[PDB]
């Protein structure tokens, strides 16, 4: 399935004191603007209400099919576009979050798990940023494979 409104909002359940809010903001914002800014598609923070996609971030066992494994394992997940719990974003809290080319990056896996909340399937392009486990590539930008596929779906901005 595929979200038919040309609109979509979103909302952080609790910031992880790894790093405060409006650090973490920006990185979730910033990927909103890459998506956006090759897509007529417009989102929108809300404090009430359902949001389209919630953001929330977990530790060991949370209620969930695919407990994490300590440090190993997937270091983050998301649920299918559906309706209910469809569209959350789950973000591994056991490992230590950075806002730099340190050992990991937020905003880097942020961009990824938005990918699968817009429909797009793994690649095999080194340059994709949805690369099938983490690696660690140099800036963080769209691919044209990338901006070919959302535009395919939707269309040019
Ligand atoms: C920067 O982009 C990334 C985001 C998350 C990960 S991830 O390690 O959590 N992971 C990849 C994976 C790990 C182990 C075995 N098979 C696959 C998930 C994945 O591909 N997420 O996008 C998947 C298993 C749920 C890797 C890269
Ligand atoms: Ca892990
Ligand atoms: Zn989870
Ligand atoms: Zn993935």
């Amino acid at each position: 399935p595929r979200w038919e409104q040309t609109h979509l909002t979103y909302r952080i359940e609790n910031y992880t004191p790894d790093l405060p809010r409006a650090d973490v903001d920006h990185a979730i914002e910033k990927a909103f603007q890459l998506w956006s800014n090759v897509t007529p598609l417009t989102f929108t923070k809300v404090s009430e209400g359902q949001a389209d996609i919630m953001i929330s971030f977990v530790r060991g066992d949370h209620r969930d099919n695919s407990p994490f494994d300590g440090p190993g394992g997937n270091l983050a997940h998301a649920f299918q576009p559906g309706p209910g719990i469809g569209g959350d974003a789950h973000f591994d809290e056991d490992e230590r979050w950075t806002n730099n080319f340190r050992e990991y990056n937020l905003h880097r896996v942020a961009a990824h798990e938005l990918g699968h909340s817009l429909g797009l399937s793994h690649s095999t392009d080194i340059g994709a940023l949805m690369y099938p486990s983490y690696t660690f590539s140099g800036d963080v930008q769209l691919a044209q494979d990338d901006i070919d596929g959302i535009q395919a779906i939707y269309g040019r901005s």
